[PDB]
């Protein structure tokens, strides 16, 4: 990351509803980011769903995943939500997020590819530790804001070590708004309510390419009921819209 400076006017969307989080937004040409709270921006936290990018990612670069047409199939035993009980392409898969279609793809990546491809990547703190299927969700893998955007960033620009096709593969596959001249790629997380003193951890990442100008943004919040998750979108939302970018 270039130059991070923190805005506490940003803190007026938190305190609304009493989330404690944090918000960053980064826009490209200008090298710059800003932040509510620059402490939390470092801070690392579960990636929950969000592993999805580097997990679809590196299930291409091995092979695990075929190519961007494989259908992952569902063999009609209960899953744990009804939107995961059918066949899934690799797009469906993340924009349902199956999270049992990216533990199996993590047991075929296994646990030395897994590990080389998170330090070839610098993702968060690389510690894949608790279960090959299982370290992302409540393992003991770590991430901050910081580093998801400049994994985001690296991710826009083709960056990563990981093949050009396998990144616009995987791109393609995050776009959930698409206008003439406005284009929203992103992903949602959620590891739980926590525990007692311990809450979970709620992410929305991705970017918006608006015109020639794209913003990078991540945003996670503590949470420890539910109810509270719609905040993940909403809060970044109204800060995006009032920088003019929504
Ligand atoms: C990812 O964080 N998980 C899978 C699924 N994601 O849906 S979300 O991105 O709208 O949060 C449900 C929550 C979570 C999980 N139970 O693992
Ligand atoms: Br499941
Ligand atoms: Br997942
Ligand atoms: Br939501
Ligand atoms: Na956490």
């Amino acid at each position: 990351m270039g130059s991070i400076t923190e805005n506490t006017s940003w803190n007026k969307e938190f305190s609304a509803e009493a989330v404690n989080g944090v918000f960053v937004l980064c826009k490209s040409s200008s090298k710059s980011c800003a932040t509510n709270d620059l402490a939390r921006a470092s801070k690392e936290y579960l990636p929950a769903s969000t592993f999805k990018i580097p997990n679809a990612i590196i299930g291409l670069e091995t092979g695990v995943i075929k190519n961007e047409h494989q259908v992952f199939k569902w063999d009609g035993k209960p899953r744990a939500m009804k939107q995961w009980e059918r066949d899934l392409t690799l797009r469906g898969a993340i924009q349902v997020s199956a999270v049992p279609v990216f533990q199996q793809i993590a047991r075929e990546v296994g646990e030395v590819r897994m590990q080389k491809y998170l330090k070839k990547f610098s993702y968060g703190n690389q510690n894949i530790s608790g279960g090959i299927d299982k370290f992302w969700l409540e393992g003991q893998l770590r991430i901050s804001a910081v580093n998801q955007v400049e994994f985001l960033e690296s991710l826009y620009l083709n960056k990563l070590s990981a093949s050009k096709e396998n990144q616009l593969i995987v791109k393609e596959a995050l776009v959930t708004e698409a206008a003439p001249e406005y284009l929203v790629h992103s992903k949602t997380g959620f590891s739980g309510v926590g525990t007692e003193s311990n809450p979970g951890v709620a992410w929305w990442v991705g970017w918006v390419e608006k015109e020639t100008e794209v913003y990078f943004f991540a945003f996670n919040m503590d949470i420890d009921n539910e109810s509270k998750l719609p905040l993940r979108k909403s809060i970044p939302t109204k800060i995006m819209e009032s920088e003019g970018i929504i």
